[PDB]
């Protein structure tokens, strides 16, 4: 796999870790669709909006099977650690015309 996950539950904005790389979602938008970070980082989103919202990636993305995200009440966050380098397209599992990608590099 191509991400490491650090809770597989979704946790509090206020649990996000002092270096994170944080996306925002508001007004159904991720509020940076296009992110780059490097090998070795914890991407971090979390949702400012009432309506639940995931990310979701598709199979063989990030591994072998799909990594549907758990799906985040507001002020909610879920974490994904980026092992290898690459684009890594996303969406929202209900909100499929929300997409954004991250670019590891």
């Amino acid at each position: 796999d191509k991400a490491t996950i650090p809770s597989e539950s979704p946790f509090a904005a206020a649990e996000v870790a002092d270096g994170a790389i944080v996306v925002d979602i508001a007004k159904m938008k991720y509020e940076t669709p296009e992110l780059h970070v490097k090998v070795g980082d914890t991407v971090t989103w979390i949702n400012r909006e009432a309506m639940p919202h995931n990310v979701h990636f598709v199979a063989g993305v990030l591994g072998e099977a799909a990594l549907k995200g758990p799906m985040m009440k507001k002020e909610q966050a879920y974490s994904l650690t980026f092992t290898e380098a690459g684009t890594y397209d996303y969406h929202c599992t209900p909100h499929p015309f929300m997409r954004g990608k991250v670019v590891v590099e």
